[PDB]
């Protein structure tokens, strides 16, 4: 009976195995655009993905994860609110059963159809496992998805999903360029928070882009064909794998833009 997104093991149950679920800097949160304060001190966000090297894509029973070779100084996030350099290790999505829900962060209570998370670790801590034990261990770039025009750069991801339908399936996924998943503008909101999946560690600087990307209905429909279950188990569609907004508590959301 491990954690998931169902009635008996979903977000409202997580605190039992992971007490930090009720902690002081949990994610995601609602972004109140009128309360977020422009911070002229923020530096421009630097996203350097030109040398990114993808390895594999995996269905882990909670989402699908595209993993990168992070053994060299390549796909790096820096600047913005960050001190130092963070290296890309993986990205994944959260999405809904319907276009009207799916995102984890919300904007003035608005839910997007999905949300992309590009996860980077602080190189000062040597590797991901050590980084997540530190308050400034991770930087996650969050990008909202809305349904409209197709995102051509997402299609390579969508076409491989048939091969990793069920929990535990993985496939080679080389030469995928995550630059194809970025919106035009890098305007962002930033706040200190957590992983949004167990173990929910409070180790993330969140950087959430204001501009969503558009994906087509057909593209998101293919996300919804994935399965939470493993091969040979009763089919339960992988949908609504999002944690809802958590209390902001003692935190300020800063905006990079006015
Ligand atoms: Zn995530």
């Amino acid at each position: 009976h491990h954690w998931g997104y169902g009635k008996h093991n979903g977000p409202e149950h997580w605190h039992k195995d992971f007490p930090i679920a009720k902690g002081e800097r949990q994610s995601p949160v609602d972004i109140d655009t009128h309360t977020a304060k422009y911070d002229p001190s923020l530096k421009p966000l630097s996203v350097s993905y030109d040398q990114a090297t993808s390895l594999r894509i995996l269905n882990n029973g909670h989402a699908f994860q595209v993993e990168f070779d992070d053994s060299q100084d390549k796909a790096v996030l820096k600047g913005g609110p960050l001190d130092g350099t963070y290296r890309l290790i993986q990205f994944h999505f959260h999405w809904g059963s319907l276009d009207g829900q799916g995102s984890e962060h919300t904007v003035d209570k608005k839910k997007y159809a999905a949300e992309l998370h590009l996860v980077h670790w602080n190189t000062k801590y040597g590797d991901f496992g050590k980084a997540v034990q530190q308050p400034d261990g991770l930087a996650v770039l969050g990008i909202f998805l809305k349904v409209g025009s197709a995102k051509p750069g997402l299609q390579k991801v969508v076409d491989v999903l048939d091969s990793i339908k069920t929990k535990g399936k993985s496939a080679d996924f080389t030469n995928f360029d995550p630059r194809g998943l970025l919106p035009e503008s890098l305007d962002y909101w930033t706040y200190p928070g957590s992983l949004t999946t167990p173990p929910l560690l409070e180790c993330v600087t969140w950087i959430v882009l204001k501009e969503p990307i558009s994906v087509s209905s057909e593209q998101v429909l293919k996300f919804r064909k994935l399965n939470f279950n493993g091969e040979g188990e009763p089919e339960e569609l992988m949908v609504d794998n999002w944690r809802p907004a958590q209390p902001l508590k003692n935190r300020q959301i800063k905006a990079s833009f006015k």
